[PDB]
RNA sequence: GGUAGUCUACC
RNA sequence: GGUAGCGCUACC
RNA sequence: GGUAGCGCUACC
């Protein structure tokens, strides 16, 4: 039984006529239920008419997929078989849809399912390929996704291949693309025009001509998604007595570490003057992120450039090491307080005690005492937050609070410090940490009921409660120190349906708020545009429609002309562990197998230690390993990569983080972060055939 | 960082 | 293990 | 616009 209401019956109408289009609406104003509606009307005239028809709903966030799922085939008669599709499978894809009518999926599932054909080990493991419009309509949630390399724009790949190259097969069409968001996003344009040019490039990369905008039940609009308001609250940030002097003596304790580095660049006769070419002298201001910037990238050079003493890499490594663990104690300075500060760092620099070198436990014990400082006061921000707490739960005892922080571990500190709290516990208010499960869920899902139940009142989570997640109504929701882009503005604010604050103690996120607003405004200028000026428009639409095709080909024949450069010079590298440096193969024995790599020399297996994974762990784990391996030299043991099964057969992968590449013919160490940036710069290895795969299991 | 445009000072 | 996006920042 | 680093989330 579907009772439509009447802005969302406005909303099919595009949709309805066949046309391609995107709904804009906001969260919250049943978008699945629009999706199962046209659904319905798309299954029943196509029944009725003898055509075919085939339905795919993809959403990026597989946590809300059994929800959408069900919540769409509850609104379908009972003949209509619905599927669910994703990672977590075992089974084929290609067979899991074979006769059903609804398929719900993440699109990285039909990413693979379109370009799955175009590999195999031998010509009888082909595969008939499978058509992207064997669907005769496609439904994009959150479709403000598709940019760029993401799974959403590879999925429209196809569809202008089918469209342009004129292959699909007898009967077939080109499927209708329905797209589903809250806002479509400014692409960071500054006026009306240029945002229109920007919405007309997605749209046209979708193949869209005609927004979905409800118009005339405008004010039923507001009644069932209200306008919350967004306050920003900017506080104190002391530098005064104990505070400064924490920073300041930190900051002395940070050049002396930094001499450390020079003395051995010394030694070495090279001179000090971008980070990840020159050495560099560091930045003065030690808490700007800039500084961040110089210690990370100047460890690359330390692991890639060659000394010449004994010793230099291990003092400088160890340096540039305590300098990352001194500007995160600086970062954690900023949002607490310095007591939270050396507590951090007292830990980390406890734990590496045993390993340091002369030089540097000598520096620690005469600061260890010194940064103590004895006690400063409790940082602005968090008495700021307890008073919105307290003022909330004298209102209601049914008080639900929420903290967005940015990382991981200021949701571990934030909630040892409410938890602390003594006025918080008097007052009958626990606090619990939430963050990403990807790196146990129903660990997780133990806080959200606790969190219902009103066991635990206080929730402190990173981003990954911005979306997706079915997190309980909310009385207050606190950013603190916190913000991002302007879509999730649009969402981190739309999570209120209830106040949601700002807090910090930074004017850049501040105004990095204020901007985000203005956006939001311009989004809604250039809507109007969209509507009032629709001939004006479609020839944006028109004109970026024009350059997708030709563009694509461009990307295609750029990536074949390089694999055809990289070829014609012929360099093989050599293929170090980044530890021990044991020569563990050349590129010419790589070859890929769905985005791995795989080592194909027989010789490697007598290098590494097999370490499988139990059947009960791989049914966990949404891709394909069965276990690790290890560097065997001794006293290296590092892990090299993964094993991954092909054909029934165990075959190991390499991790870009734990190699090292070498031109064959000298000395010059290439570090490499990801095989992509490989793949761009040096060698493309050609697909695994099944001679490799034999070669491999017998070796074994 | 590159380009286009404008301004200001100078031969 | 691989990949995608977002924010901030560094250098050109 | 390009070339990088950190953080966050997600996907296979
Ligand atoms: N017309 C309607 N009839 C019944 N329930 C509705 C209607 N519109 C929205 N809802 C409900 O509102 C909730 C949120 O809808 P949802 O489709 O998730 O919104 P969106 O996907 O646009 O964020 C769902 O539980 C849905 O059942
Ligand atoms: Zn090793």
């Amino acid at each position: 039984g579907l009772c439509l209401r009447n802005y969302q019956e406005e909303l099919c109408q595009v949709a309805l006529q066949g046309k391609n289009t995107i709904v804009t609406a906001p969260t919250g104003s049943g978008k699945t239920v629009i999706a199962a509606n046209i659904i319905k009307e798309h299954f029943e005239s196509r029944s009725s008419e003898g055509k075919r028809f085939k339905a795919l709903f993809m959403t990026p966030n597989s946590m809300i997929l059994n929800q959408q799922a069900a919540s769409i085939s509850s609104y379908l008669d009972h003949v209509y078989h619905t599927q669910i599709i994703q990672g977590s499978d075992n089974v084929p894809t290609r067979n899991v849809i074979q006769s059903k009518d609804l398929i719900v999926a993440t699109p990285q599932m039909i990413v693979n399912l379109c370009n799955e054909h175009r590999n195999s080990l031998d010509d009888e493991s082909r595969l008939d390929q499978f058509f992207l419009s064997t669907f005769t309509i496609i439904f994009f949630d959150q479709c403000h996704n598709t940019v760029k390399n993401s799974p959403y724009s590879n999925i429209m790949r196809e569809y202008h291949y089918l469209k342009n190259m004129g292959n699909m097969p007898e009967g077939h069409s080109l499927p209708q693309i329905i797209g589903l968001t809250a806002s479509l996003g400014t692409g960071d344009k500054n006026d009306c025009l240029q945002v229109r040019n920007y919405i007309a490039g997605l749209c046209a990369s979708m193949d869209v001509k005609d927004l979905s905008i409800v118009k005339d039940n405008l004010e039923e609009l507001r009644g069932y998604s209200p306008i919350v308001p967004d306050k920003v609250l900017l506080c104190e940030r002391s530098t005064d007595g104990p505070i400064g002097m924490f920073t300041n003596r930190l900051t002395l304790m940070m050049q002396e570490v930094e001499g450390l580095i020079r003395t051995a660049l010394r030694n070495e006769h090279i001179g000090i003057e971008r980070p990840d070419s020159s050495f560099l002298d560091p930045p003065a201001d030690k808490e700007h992120a800039g500084y961040q910037n110089w210690v990370c990238n100047q460890m690359n050079l330390v692991s890639g450039t060659s000394f010449r003493e004994t010793g230099t890499r291990t003092i400088i490594n160890e340096a540039l090491d305590v300098l990352k663990e001194c500007f995160c104690t600086l970062s954690y300075n900023i949002n607490f307080h310095p007591e939270v500060a050396l507590n951090y760092l007292k830990d980390e620099m406890e734990y590496r005690t045993p390993n340091f070198t002369v030089n540097m436990i000598r520096i620690w014990e005469r600061y260890h005492n010194q940064l103590v400082g004895t006690g400063s006061a409790e940082n602005p921000m968090i008495s700021k937050t307890v008073q919105y707490i307290v003022e909330q739960n004298l209102q209601r005892a049914d008080s639900r609070t929420i903290i967005f922080v940015r990382t991981r571990y200021e949701a571990t500190i934030l909630n040892k410090v409410l938890n602390s709290n003594e006025e918080l516990l008097m007052l009958g208010i626990k606090s619990e940490w939430m963050s990403g499960l990807n790196k146990s869920k129903q660990k997780q899902m133990e806080k959200l009921k606790m969190f219902a139940d009103g066991e635990i009142r206080i929730l402190v989570s990173t981003s990954v409660a911005e979306e997706g997640l079915d997190v309980p109504e909310c009385s207050l929701v606190i950013k603190y120190n916190y913000a991002t882009n302007e879509i999730a503005h649009v969402q981190r604010r739309g999570r209120g349906r209830s106040e949601c604050v700002l807090i910090t103690n930074s004017i850049a996120l501040r105004d990095q708020e204020s901007n985000n607003r203005d956006k939001e405004s311009l989004m809604s200028e250039t809507i109007s545009l969209i509507q009032n000026s629709p001939a004006e428009f479609r020839k944006c639409v028109d004109e970026e429609s024009n350059k997708i095709w030709p563009r694509i080909l461009r990307e295609d024949t750029d990536k074949a002309q390089k694999i055809e450069e990289q070829i014609n010079r012929n360099i093989v590298y050599k293929i170090i562990c980044k530890k021990c440096e044991a020569i563990l193969c050349t590129s010419k024995d790589i070859r890929s197998r769905n985005t791995q790599y795989l080592v194909c020399d027989p010789g490697f297996w007598s290098l590494v230690r097999k370490t499988r994974l139990t059947d009960e762990q791989q049914a966990l784990i949404k891709y394909n390993a069965t276990g690790s391996i290890n560097c065997r030299r001794e006293n290296c043991g590092l892990k090299l990569g993964q094993l991954i099964e092909v054909n029934t057969v165990d075959l190991p992968c390499l991790s870009a983080l734990s190699i090292v590449l070498l031109v064959e013919g000298t000395d010059k160490r290439i570090i490499v972060k990801k095989w992509k940036n490989i793949l761009d710069k040096y060698f493309t290895p050609t697909e695994i055939r099944q001679l490799d795969v034999q070669t491999m299991r017998d070796a074994d």
